[PDB]
């Protein structure tokens, strides 16, 4: 129930209007446009623990330092909720693929998940650590259900679920190859 | 409870770190500090319908067109969810009081409410308009409880509840004047 609202908010307040124009947005940067092996879809990071380092380069998920920040994308300006020209931008990362050419992709954590974690820590009485795990599952399936119902979001995103024990670089490299 | 999550997200993902220094953020702009009748607190707009025009100046809520966009504040930069330096800024508005001196304040709609509205329209089976009305109340009470439990957020915000039939300019002028 609570995860349901977070999934809808994640769509209506973000994904619905940032995914259809994600490809077009990236092309505005020469540094990004001239790039090969750059998948033009949002890789939504969904860790099972619901916690992450807001900074991915050299994060705990990236032990070998194969992931590197390539600068943000052109910020999308949109007026919403009385706030003029609110900024919607994404971070481009560089993933070393051994001796091969490095990979480039947009990586973002599912921000509603941070609410679930913070709730479990700040108010364990409303959301227990056990209850938190259940809502993550609901969130994923609900979000997937919503996005699958949006033709404009078709092939504009990739849900990357992984446990925090996994090497983010390894997990990412597989999905990057599978494209 | 869906409204509970929306309230917590509105806090943890926004209000918790934008409210305590909201005043200081405003002072960074020369045009704003020297301004009189300028309350340095976020007036969170909470319409009962949960729907609004994203542009308040000359909006449907502002018939007499007394509200005017006076520019945004210096954006607060913070890296969140793998996104480097997300921008968190607010819009300053000017409210005309007839021939008298105008008022200045930050006005924002409660963005989680738009989710409640959109849910009621897209999937009425999951969230009916009757259930939506109940969830707005829960959201409001929850949001108040959360903010009241944070002294850093004390007296740095103002919840402005109103029906979409009322004149936003009037309601705001009332709230601003009653706070002396
Ligand atoms: N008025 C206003 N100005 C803001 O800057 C702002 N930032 C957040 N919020 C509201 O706080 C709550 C929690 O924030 P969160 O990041 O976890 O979820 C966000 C986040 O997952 C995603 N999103 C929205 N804007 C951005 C953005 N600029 N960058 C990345 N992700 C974003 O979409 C969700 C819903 O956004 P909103 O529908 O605008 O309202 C949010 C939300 O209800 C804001 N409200």
């Amino acid at each position: 129930n609570v995860a349901d609202g977070l999934a809808w908010s994640y769509y209506f307040g973000y994904l619905k209007f940032v995914l259809p124009e994600l490809e077009k947005q990236i092309e505005k940067t020469s540094k990004f446009r001239s790039k090969e092996k750059f998948v033009k879809k949002m890789f939504i990071l969904i860790p099972s623990n619901c916690f992450w380092d807001d900074k991915i380069p050299g994060s705990d998920y990236d032990p070998q330092n194969r992931i590197t920040f390539e600068g943000n994308t052109e910020p999308l300006e949109k007026t919403r909720g009385g706030v003029f020209l609110r900024h919607y931008k994404h971070s481009v990362y560089e993933i070393k693929d051994g001796e091969n050419e490095p990979w480039f992709c947009i990586m973002e954590y599912a921000t509603p998940l941070l609410t679930l974690y913070d709730m479990s820590v700040a108010q364990p009485g409303e959301l227990s650590r056990e209850e938190r795990d259940a809502q993550v599952v609901v969130f994923l399936r609900k979000l997937q259900d919503i996005l699958e119902g949006d033709r404009a979001c078709q092939g504009k995103y990739e849900l990357v679920t992984f446990s925090p024990d996994r090497d983010l670089a390894d997990v990412m490299l597989r999905k990057l190859k599978d494209s």
